[PDB]
């Protein structure tokens, strides 16, 4: 799936090797966007980029710019490709060109770039690292097009879908999917070092295994002590370990299925939403004194690849005098507030209401129309109760 699979002007990279994206490809410049379909930032920025690549279809014109081709790597899947470039936070912009004497790459200082600045840059870079021909100029715009029109194929109906209704009940298969997705993808991208990260990871997984029994955390824990000097962490080995933990999610590893987190469209909600559910389920089901909020924050520190989001989250100040449950509830609501009016990159049919709504439970509100925390803390401990 990923973000650009409905857009022809952008080539989706499954691999680093450019010969196999086209014959001519290794001889042409590429502006590559690395992103994560779960990230607020990446979500929003994909607009711009699609728009930018949209301008790269011009047939016979003498713009140095028009010899470049736009491409995108999604780091929620293509973890291997991304690790190769030490990509961690996103989105991220790379200029690739042929090495004249596989490709040489150039890391963009600033990857958040307006459509023109993007153009102004790509242009500048092509001129700098290329010898700008006609023989070359037409050459690229050629394959550049065979890819465009060809990907246009891939994109009753091959479109027509239906009417959408948000599912508001909570289903384990969503919480589990979140856990699977986290271990399988997010842990994989970043690895187990340094030590502080491994620590974070162990503490989190252990806390999951204890709070949410038979979510298949046990299997994952085992995998986590398997790493040693002699058996160091590897994406291949690890992802294998996780699929065989028997985490009870729904769908295929490659494609997880959400229910409560299901959006009006595939590129909305999903993982980030499930991740929240899991975090709340943690606060409710924790054995006493594992710290939860302490642990959780520290997992988000080393495992959450959305940098805008991870940043102010690790700054929340959680005193463990009081109910983890309430506090995280507070925290998650503060976020909804922020994201409330934000139109860019959001699901049109699933708003950001302060949770729970009034229908959700009347018991939580009062005469005035504001929250009675004691009741809310009760409601959450029900809604998120984990029964196997
Ligand atoms: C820790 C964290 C920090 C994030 N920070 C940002 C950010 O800064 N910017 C950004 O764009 N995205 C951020 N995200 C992603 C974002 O929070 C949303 O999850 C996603 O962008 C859209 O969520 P949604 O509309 O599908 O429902 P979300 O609210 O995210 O999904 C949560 C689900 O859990 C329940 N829920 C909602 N609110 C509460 C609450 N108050 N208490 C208990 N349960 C609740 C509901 O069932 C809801 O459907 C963050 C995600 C996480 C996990």
């Amino acid at each position: 799936p990923g973000l650009f699979h409905l857009d022809s002007s952008v080539v989706d990279l499954s691999g680093d090797d450019f010969s196999r994206v086209h014959r001519v490809a290794p001889l042409c410049p590429w502006i590559v966007l690395f992103y994560n379909d779960g990230c607020g930032a990446s979500r929003r920025y994909a607009s711009t980029f699609s728009k930018f690549a949209g301008g790269l279809k011009v047939e016979h014109g003498k713009d140095a710019l028009q010899i470049a081709t736009a491409a995108a790597v999604n780091c929620a899947s293509e973890v291997d490709l991304c690790r190769k470039y030490d990509i961690n936070f996103v989105p991220r912009l790379f200029f690739f060109y042929p090495r004249d004497s596989s490709l040489e790459h150039v890391a963009f200082e600033n990857s958040h770039l307006e459509v023109d600045e993007l153009e102004s840059e790509v242009r500048r870079l092509v001129n700098k690292h290329m010898v700008v021909d006609d023989s070359l100029k037409e050459r690229c715009i050629d394959m550049h097009f065979k890819l465009y029109t060809s990907k246009e194929e891939l994109v009753s109906s091959t479109d027509e879908s239906g009417r959408f209704v948000e599912t508001t009940e909570l289903y384990a298969t969503d919480i589990a999917g979140a856990f699977f997705s986290a271990m399988h993808y997010d842990v994989s991208l970043v690895g187990t070092e340094p030590r502080e990260r491994l620590t974070a990871l162990e503490d989190f997984v252990l806390l999951v295994k204890d709070s949410l029994p038979s979510i298949g955390a046990d299997g994952v824990v085992s995998a986590l002590e398997s790493i040693t000097a002699e058996r160091p962490f590897t994406v291949a080995s690890w992802q294998d370990a996780v699929v065989k933990s028997g985490i009870p999610f729904d769908g295929s590893p490659r494609n997880v299925r959400w229910r409560t987190c299901r959006g009006s469209s595939p590129q909305y909600r999903g993982f980030p939403c499930g991740m929240w559910l899991l975090l709340h389920a943690l606060t409710v089901n924790t054995p006493a004194d594992r710290n939860v909020l302490e642990v959780i924050q520290n997992y988000i520190r080393y495992f959450f690849s959305c940098k805008e989001s991870r940043d102010h989250f690790i700054q929340f100040n959680f005193s463990p005098n009081e109910d983890p449950v309430l506090q995280l509830w507070r925290a998650h609501n503060n976020v909804n507030a922020r994201l409330a009016n934000v139109k860019d990159g959001a699901d049109p049919l699933v708003p950001k209401r302060q949770f729970p709504t009034l229908e959700a439970c009347t018991e939580c509100y009062d005469g005035a129309g504001n929250f009675i925390e004691a009741h809310v803390t009760g409601f959450l401990k029900q809604r998120y109760l984990w029964d196997p």
